[PDB]
């Protein structure tokens, strides 16, 4: 999904673990 490129930009200092459609962001 395009969410990985969105989320890691929304949370730029956070770690967005992108696994397929699984997106787990650590802030």
């Amino acid at each position: 999904n395009d969410k990985c490129k969105e989320l890691k930009k929304r949370y730029p200092n956070c770690e967005v673990r992108c696994d397929x459609p699984r997106y787990e962001v650590h802030c």
